């Protein structure tokens, strides 16, 4: 029965933010984990700081294609669980970007380009630390060592969007010190978002009260956990990765349809979560072929999408038995995202579209002046009673040449 | 109980096939048929021809593609619905290549494309035609109009690896008098592929002696026809596109996954008959972004299957209850095409594929000295019963980093 | 083309109930048991020494099919073991005249029908493992065939109708059906002809499809003869009694199944297997019992109701059939209504659509309790949808049907 | 992860139980929750105790049905949500049988029948009661009340198999003194199971929780340093507990066969509820699920009480699973078709290899318990696989789920 804080209410208008992998993982193009997975020999691994040049990192074309897929912030690695540091860590630590050949401050370049493109920098750091020994040799000056990495983050960049920790769950009944580590996050960084990611086992699961967001990792919940009654309220967000691996696998072949991420996308909105979309970048820093086609494809579809992916919300509205369809609500208007359409031929070309197709809502109990789709504003005819609150469109197939997996008409009120 | 002549023998063996539609409609983007479906004004949308520059084909390009994804014959739309010819028509009719600003013989272009790749060239002629008035006003001057426009691309091309036929399922009573039209390719063209696609009401239906393929457009059949039991063979061939349109298609984002594209691929293959995969170039020609990004990771499987792609073949050997998987068999070896593994993490990060996965198959009768995964050399650990012809293989979940989708072992006997 | 009038009072009849009874029945191991268990012929066809009837009477029989809402019965008069229920009056000595049951079954079905305003329909295996003349005299095989029917044409009276199953076996010979339904026709005129294998003969009446058909079935061609469609379902996995089967259907998948025979425009039997001496079996009546409720509720709709061009909205299995004065929708999926404190399912408002009626509607009610339906028309684009209310706590019928009443 | 209690071994080694609603409510014929969900009026409704003549009632057909159906307890209605007692309450109560025509001491005459057969009996108790204000005008004295009447239950009858009570969750937030009631149960009472239907562990004192039919992965038995405790789930025939004339949605026979056969597989036990008529009869339709569940139990009698979970599981796309005994174990194969012969093919005529891991003793036989037929198969030791061919039905049965029995050298 708590609403949301002013900068978890900001966070919830971004709707769509883009995951980036990149670490020394990438120029093995065997997945992020490969280190540990594979059994490496750990001097062996680590030799790849040597060949670490990020020749083809362009902080802006990054920050470019977010702005073209329709996301609104973007969440990068400046240290996965290998420890290698994407940013000068001031002597911290000589396992950073400043002993590679690149000599450049990764993140740096990074948080410019998201401000140049009005996007948030959100940094992920994994808690769950491969390289330093300090990590079970000694838990208390690891702690030290990983709060002043993030102290770094947060003195050295300007305001930063947001951070997204993950690896607690590599011990869940250490002390973490999140109070203090969180408190020195507030200090510097007073309106910046704080995520934990909870891991596999314990989806959404609220770790501090300074914690903004509960994550659901790989795959959408039911429904998303606002904190217990009488709390703070926390934000959700979804994240998923386009293959099966969040670092570049170059023989994982199992993508996903371009298809699904959009009904990803539009099911966390129907949730009431976020949605992190993931690529990862080549050893060079660069976006993969791949990633940019699911970029291009689902970057029409937020485009579309625009009046309602942003402040769109649930509401108690429900599609009538059989249909995935569901509606989402602004200040001014709601939307209905219809799903499972078919392409419209002419009487002599079936397509599968053309019949009347009814698709009813029940919790709409305001007249309605009238209806339209975004991609073509086709008014659409509806019928009502007001009584039972039963709306019911005959929801039109796709013009001929176009197939937006989710359709969405605007309800225009009386 | 008649055996494939060798032609056919031959087309059996090229197993994967890429589809190609390029027209005048292709700069609309809006799909191949939007001429007749969007009810255009002929006059207007034949002005098309005037900005048909094929600025970006070439042809050396698309056939070094096709070569990469493992394809080893192209099917080019040389003259679509729309009526407009791809080639040289040398008087039959201005609306050609020749009289656009390109000024090139498209087709000419890609049969030595072929030739260098050693790709077999299929050309793709449509039946129903919207250009000509004969087509309405005189059926038996359009028939002659449409025999003259296929004996041009049988004597000015050297020799034609097939003709991909469609659109007689417009006129199913008619007279299309395929007798003369097939006599006449069999004279100049004796060991060119006849296939005709008789359309989604018909499938698998032998039109004519002449025809050497039958098709299955868009979806896999149960089982492939070969012809009635004491005529001429007959092959199979499946055709799909990546999303719901042919020609090229700006705003359909609904994708098939690349999975599901490899899946099918197998597939056909488990049912004895090839498989073309279509993709629609740009107005100007070019391979779209988002087609090369699916022909990319094809091709990565297509590379790792190639013992057994094409010269395997269905075999009277079935798999266990509740699995997906199925055998081809090639003169020297049998291959176990396995779907549904998982990648395998470890004893402290599950990902799916650690246990013992015991995967059946009933049929094979011989002793097996050894059986190993194409993609890794891993040797799997089996048990057989000779007498009731049972194999079991403990097959292995993907090593971290990597997921083939359809994963082949190959047996050895003894 | 238009049925003919037998044809029509056929439709009219929705439901049969089959009954499997023979030799086999006294194994309870299924009725093709002689062939599947390769039993010895000699030591099988010995079943016809304690083939008593002790317990068939027809009357029972009649009235279980009343009960259940049946319009005719179809019996085994002589399956694929050969073995004939009725007198052959000479053709064969494997008939019921020979055993110590000592009485003409068919005369007692017959009579039986008839009080109950039944129709008496005769199954005949074409199949027949009995006689040598099937495998060794082909040509004099088809003659033993016809001369069997040709008693059961002769010596009953009228006879509501012939299904005459097997000639699968033999899918390229010559069945000679002219002289076979010439004969039929002959002494039956008004006869329903069933052929179970596609019309292979223009004397059949009905051809038979399999119970999961999607489709509105096949009448015949734009100018030929309108044949009729019917469905069969089985309580388990065997036809004749089998008493270690276990694996029976839910009354509710009997009832779908009934229902969606309607819905594709077909009639549809439902089988029992008797015991060794005639009797239904229990199980057999807890199903007729169940089914009975449900084609009671259904009777105003279940007999004249036909298939027409409305279509149900996506993701429903919901249809619609049509009567001269009514149309009715028949709804699937509903779930039972508790309160805000103790939740079924049924509870929130349910708009189902159907797309083509245009006309407008008076009212629209539940056939089980009367209660009055809301519902809303558009006109033009023939759209109706109605909010489906859930089942009364204590209820559920499965497939609900709403009647229609047009201005 | 400790062991349990001798009476808790006894219980899941039961297996299979009967679950029987009857009240006043069978005589409208309408399920159970009728007054309550139909809005009746009270005064009305309870006017049905001048109907109950339990002219039907048979304890000893009941128990005869219960043996048959392969059960070895049955849960009866002693008191449901209505509030009237199919026992004497001794001046607790006037509304209960000693006020009604029937004039006998049903829960008397079920516990007798229960002993003739060796069937446990056990007692229903509803804890949400509609029929005395106290439940929501005095709540205190209501405790009172409940405890009074199951005190009754447990000094009346001789040695009680178990209670099962229901409808603590309809107040989730109260203190419903369950130290004390159980408390009394183990005062009169120890050996008895005591089940709690909470719609977790509501006190040290249960013995047993219940479950969803459905739960897919094998139960929770208690914290780790703590009172084990068993599971049960149950079903019922169609969507009402008490009978419901017009309820025509009755699952498939084979539903219920695979629903007894998931109990074991999760560890539970099973209750199959049926509901008597308004004078106390079983009805038909009940009789033919219990004499088709009945051909199965008896078969599946090596197996059915003692077979507990194994870490066994069956390969990818498959059902089946294990069962294991101190001799044997058993493989429960689900799916399997009839086989008919080349020219009729019924679909189980091919070699059907299933294959489960976790097998690492060789294996000397395999045979179905149905028929004794004996089954090929190969074993991996070293990877624990086992793989046999299990062979379709032959015509004229199918048994549903199908149990082969593995001997050992
Ligand atoms: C988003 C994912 O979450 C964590 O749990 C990591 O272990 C993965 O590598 C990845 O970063
Ligand atoms: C392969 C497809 O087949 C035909 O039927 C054409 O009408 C389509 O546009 C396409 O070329
Ligand atoms: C109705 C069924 O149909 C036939 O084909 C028979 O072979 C069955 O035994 C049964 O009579
Ligand atoms: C077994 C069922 O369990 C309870 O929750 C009751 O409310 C039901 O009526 C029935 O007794």
């Amino acid at each position: 029965m708590t609403e949301p804080l002013p900068r978890i209410q900001h966070y919830e208008d971004l709707g769509l933010g883009l995951f980036i992998h990149w670490g020394l993982y990438s120029q093995m193009a065997v997945g992020e984990w490969t280190e540990l997975i594979h059994h490496r020999n750990q001097h062996d691994y680590e030799q790849l700081i040597k060949t670490f040049t990020a020749a083809q990192f362009d902080a802006k074309k990054i920050a470019h294609a977010a702005k073209a897929v329709g996301a609104k912030y973007i969440v990068l690695t400046t240290k996965h669980h290998e420890g290698f540091f994407l940013y000068d860590t001031k002597g911290l630590s000589d396992f950073d970007v400043m002993h590679a050949p690149a000599r450049r401050d990764l993140i740096a370049e990074f948080v410019a380009a998201c401000r140049e493109e009005d996007l948030l920098p959100f940094f992920y750091m994994a808690t769950y630390d491969w390289h330093t020994p300090l990590y079970d040799d000694d838990f208390p000056a690891y702690l030290t060592y990983l709060q002043k990495s993030v102290e770094v983050l947060c003195r050295n960049y300007g305001p930063v969007g947001g951070f997204w920790f993950d690896g607690n769950w590599n011990k869940k009944d250490a002390d973490w010190h999140l109070p203090e580590l969180y408190g020195m996050i507030r200090h510097y960084q007073p309106n910046a978002i704080i995520v934990n990611n909870t891991g596999l086992k314990n989806r959404g699961q609220v770790s501090d009260p300074e914690i903004d967001v509960v994550t659901y990792e790989r795959r959408t919940p039911d429904e998303i956990y606002h904190g217990a009654p009488n709390e703070k309220y926390v934000a959700g967000e979804i994240s998923i990765t386009l293959n099966q691996h969040w670092g570049i696998a170059a023989n994982d072949l199992n993508y996903k349809s371009p298809a699904e991420v959009i009904e990803t996308v539009a099911h966390a909105r129907h949730i009431g979560a976020n949605i992190l979309v993931n690529i990862g970048l080549t050893g060079t820093g660069a976006i993969p072929a791949a990633a940019q086609t699911y970029m291009h494809l689902l970057g029409r579809w937020t485009a579309m999408a625009a009046p309602v992916l942003y402040k769109g919300r649930p509401v108690p509205v429900t599609s009538a038995h059989g249909t995935r369809d569901f509606v989402l609500h602004t200040s001014k208007h709601d939307f209905l995202c219809i799903l499972d359409l078919q392409v419209v031929g002419n009487d002599n070309v079936v397509l599968g579209g053309e019949g009347v197709n009814p698709r009813s809502f029940v919790g709409i109990g305001q007249p309605i002046q009238r209806i339209h789709w975004l991609d073509n504003d086709e008014v659409l005819s509806f019928t009502q009673d007001l009584d039972k609150k039963v709306l019911t469109v005959d929801a039109t197939g796709y013009p001929y040449g176009s197939d937006w997996v989710v359709r969405i008409a605007q309800i225009d009120y009386e």
